[PDB]
């Protein structure tokens, strides 16, 4: 129901890429008023702020991918799967996040299922405890900062301030954290790869907190020559700032820098919005549910949200690969060869080997994998169409003024 | 730079079925192209040099990454395999150049969007192209595929469509190269192909849409999810692109055509949109609105060193990003240290790249247009540690190099 604190954090895998000496350890100094505070506050949710590199992230690349998944193994970044259990993530909440930001004019992506990259598992590894699972739950927003144009930081400071609220609306009784790693300043490319400047990181970490609504001028150029062109990704700080509260107190604010990539954190602590807002809980909750509302009174309708995703993704996810040729070469040739293989449930098998087109539509299958199927067994999306009537081919055709057939 | 019109049309895959097995000829068939022949022939006359298209994917290209506003930057586009092979059709160019220009505009409109290349497009795209232009060995046309997340709610009200295209319109008069763009709007209209209430139609709702959009659009700007899945069908409610299209085009606008027909589920509908213009002034100017976006990226020359990623970068490296990319797939990346040859002879890849790739050469391949953490990646798999390529980033040594701190 409410955010509690948020901390920031550079995400280098110098500390994922070796750790997992004396010049690292005045350095986790940094790191534990962050690793104290996320064991005596209990965060339910992280809502996590990283940018994927070039990993997960490539032929699509979006602006804000809001993870709404069950749950997050390991990026293979070609150095390999990195020994870490898969962490839970929260479609609930996910859910809810993304109609207030749609509602507020936002522009979302959704994925799931898709490996998190150093951006993400590498400073979270050393920020908590991974013993044979992870300590609580995540909702991770990858950022697209490596492909310009970019949301400018006005934009996502704002995006942090609907998030503010949008979470703060969020009816259920959970306490709720913020990760915005980012930075700090540096560049990892080209002749000019080594540029820092800890004149302008101090400057950076000090604006943030005392005034952060001043930053909102910087262009990409701004952090471009001052930081490095990566070290520009520090826009996913403002977001993060964005969200916590007006004022905070900064529980931490660390800084060394040893080989590549300067490393900085900044812990701060929530404490409550500096006037009551513009716009009411009620009047949060309700209109997030606008578009949709009352569209549970239309029947024989299965309106494919959130929540209806992640319950379909296994077998969605499945018949997907009916795109492939060799995929739906198996599937035509060895279904249960294929099956044994998949990580589906016994009724999700049953409904593809019993055909049951309205059951996978009840179940949560979107129509479009339905539709391959289809065409994959030599069928048209007629009887895929009939059988939702219980009706007969011909029966059917008799509802529709031309008789045509196609897949 | 001039906008000469914009264009609506049913994208359903029997349109696509219909163009493959010749039944033009036949009586079923016949009328519903007879319907399409009046925008074919304008595109024939007007020749715009750019199409900017707007279409859903159908959970073909675009599943487990998933967005709303999906502009497509490629350097040329293919049919997407759909559960039973790719359509027979050439590919089509894409716009690199416009895509970029019009990224920069709607960024700094505050329009957060998404960047893909290399992807098929699926019957969202192709049904209803392979119909209204002549593809019998190229496109006539370049397009700019804009793939709008409809399907997995929640999606954007209705009024950002609108505004989306507002600013589009915009951003594509603005855009200084001297270039003839019709736009594209495509899916509905009535139709539900889904659940018991599927094989819905209304016939008096489509047409009703289809004369207020073309009349009075800004009436359809709060109508609800809710509402146009009551109206036409739950998959119907795709129309919202529609709008988008419609939103920029000039506020009025001269309707020369429509068409409908009902043969099975969906309303095989069509509308080509006369561009009025600039018959009132630009509320904001060209070069005021040029200069906005260009902006961020303001001054951003004089720094040395400094290759940045801009659209234009990741197109003209995409071949080579995409290839180092494949190295976290376990199969290629131990057949790339064993079999580095075979695996070239395998790729498309120019050879110039190949032979960036046998060089160890990292700086060129900055240079060239290759992300850095495509390289770290590549490092990573031949046993070499991050902090060399930065050395050689320098012309220096291991060693040298790590002096600094
Ligand atoms: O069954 C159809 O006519 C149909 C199928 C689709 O997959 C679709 O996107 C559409 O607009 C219509
Ligand atoms: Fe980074
Ligand atoms: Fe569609």
């Amino acid at each position: 129901a409410k955010i509690i604190g948020g901390f920031a954090v550079s995400h280098t895998p110098t500390i994922a890429f070796a750790h997992d000496d004396p010049v690292w350890a005045p350095i986790f100094q940094g790191f534990e008023p962050v690793k104290q505070w996320l064991a005596e506050q209990k965060p339910d949710v992280t809502f996590y702020v990283y940018n994927d590199h070039m990993t997960s992230f490539f032929e699509h690349y979006s602006h804000f991918a809001l993870g709404v998944g069950e749950e997050y193994s390991p990026a293979d970044e070609g150095g390999g799967q990195r020994d870490l259990p898969p962490i839970k993530g929260d479609p609930e909440l996910a859910k809810h996040i993304a109609e207030c930001l749609v509602a507020d004019e936002f522009d979302l992506a959704y994925w799931q299922g898709m490996g998190l990259d150093h951006g993400a598992f590498s400073p979270l590894s050393v920020l908590l405890p991974h013993e044979h699972g992870w300590p609580c739950r995540i909702v991770p927003l990858q950022c697209g900062v490596l492909q310009h144009p970019i949301p400018k930081a006005r934009r996502f400071w704002n995006f942090g301030r609907s998030l503010r609220r949008a979470i703060q609306s969020y009816p259920r009784d959970i306490k709720v954290a913020i990760a915005g790693t980012g930075g700090l300043s540096h560049q990892v490319h080209g002749e000019r790869a080594g540029f820092n400047n800890t004149e302008w990181d101090m400057e950076f970490m000090e604006r943030l907190a005392n005034d952060p609504e001043s930053l909102l001028g910087a262009t990409v150029t701004d952090l471009a020559k001052k930081g490095g062109w990566e070290g520009a990704e520090v826009v996913m700080w403002l977001l993060m700032r964005g969200a916590l509260s007006p004022e905070v107190k900064t529980l931490h604010q660390s800084y060394f820098l040893p080989s590549m990539t300067a490393i900085a954190t900044m812990l701060f602590e929530d404490q409550g919005d500096a006037a009551p807002p513009a716009e009411s809980d009620e009047a949060l909750r309700a209109r997030a549910k606008r578009e949709l509302a009352g569209v549970e009174e239309i029947e024989g309708t299965y309106p494919f949200t959130i929540d209806r995703a992640v319950k379909g993704f296994r077998i969605n996810h499945f018949l997907h690969r009916l795109i492939e040729p060799d995929f739906r070469k198996r599937f035509v040739e060895d279904p249960e060869g294929l099956f044994a293989e998949s990580d589906l449930t016994e009724e999700e098998k049953s409904l593809i080997r019993n055909r049951d087109w309205i059951g996978m539509i009840h179940y949560g299958v979107i129509f479009f994998m339905l539709e391959k199927m289809a065409a994959v067994l030599g069928i048209g999306n007629i009887d895929v169409y009939a059988a939702f009537r219980g009706l007969s081919v011909p029966e059917f055709q008799k509802t529709r003024n031309a008789a045509i057939t196609y897949s």
